[PDB]
Formats: C-alpha cells, structure tokens, sequence
C-alpha cells in the first residue's frame, strides 16, 4: 500500500510525477470535520486493497491546492489519472469511492 | 493481446461475465460502413498496444445487442468497467478510442 499525508502547495504535482504508471486517489479533508474522521480509517483500509496511491490533503494545509480542483464540501476524493482529474465524490461515501477506484485503475 | 469477433446475441454478456477484472472496448460495426473499414485495423493495432479486452460486433448479427447499448452511428465504441458502460466514441475517432482506453485501463 502506498498511502501519503501532503505537507504544503506543490507536494500534489511533485507525487502525481514521481507516480507516472499509476491511479492516483486524493482524499480532501479538514480537521474540523467529523465524517472525515470516521470515514479516514476506510481510506486506509481501501489503500491496503488496491494497487493505487491514496494521499490525503488537509484544505486549510494546502490552500492554493483545494482551489486548483474547485473543492468545497468535505471530504471530496478525486481520481487523478495520467495526471488529470477523472471523477470525483463529494462526501463521505467509502462505497462510492471504491466504486470511483473500480471505475478508473 | 485478445482481439474477440462475436457470433450471436448473448454473446457478448457471457465475455464480460469471462473478463470481469479487466476493460472491454467494443466496437460495433456494420459490413455497409466504409469509415469502419479504415479504422478496422487500427483498432487490431491499439488490441495489440494495451492490456485490455477488444471485441467487434457486427450489428446485424448481434440485432438486440446493437439495440441494448442504443447505437446508431456507425462505428459505435464502447467502454465497460466492471460490466456498467463508462464511456463511449461515436464514429471513426482512433484518437477519441485510445483516449477513452487510457481513461479506463
Ligand atoms: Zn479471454
Ligand atoms: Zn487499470
């Protein structure tokens, strides 16, 4: 499993080319937000049955980042494949992101 | 490397029921059509580029096959991802057809 938490702008763009070959599935989120934290184990467990990269963007951490992909509700997952925006969910659905993942890798 | 021309309906639900973990592209073609024609043996060149499933159905063998997935310009392609249509190129677009197989691989 690959499973990786960003740090600041830019970190997105330096891992979708270090990860060329490969679906890439990122989990928007904020620390305010409750479903996020209930549906963050179920990602993890998602990325331990699936052979993609799953990362996870903290909004108020990687602000200009959140703006790039028009994020508003939380969490929105986005698939990004071959380096551009595929699909997306928007809320804490863990059945309709794995059917996004089925649907794209 | 499986590039599959089908007989009769029902034939094309047992394939998928047989390929279940991979992408299917089917193009559905008719022996009249002169655009699918050209773009016949490019479509054998990309079955043997990607790792996916082509299949060629010829629509007035598999009748209520062609009428199930709506066709009507000929040739018709389409993408199936876990057995639901996810994408589809209407007319002779070997460009259009390789950027869907990148999408859904
Ligand atoms: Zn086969
Ligand atoms: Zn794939």
């Amino acid at each position: 499993s690959e499973l990786i938490e960003l740090k600041q702008d830019g970190d997105l763009e330096s891992l979708l080319e270090q990860h060329k070959n490969k679906l890439v599935v990122v989990d928007f989120f904020a620390t305010w937000c409750g479903p996020c934290k209930t549906i963050a184990p179920l990602f993890k467990e998602l990325s331990e049955k699936y052979d993609a990269i799953f990362v996870k963007v903290d909004v108020d951490k990687l602000e200009e980042t959140a703006r790039k992909y028009n994020i508003s509700a939380m969490p929105t997952f986005i698939a990004i494949k071959n380096g551009e925006k595929v699909g997306d969910v928007v809320g804490a659905s863990i059945a309709k992101v794995e059917d996004m993942i089925k649907k794209f890798i």
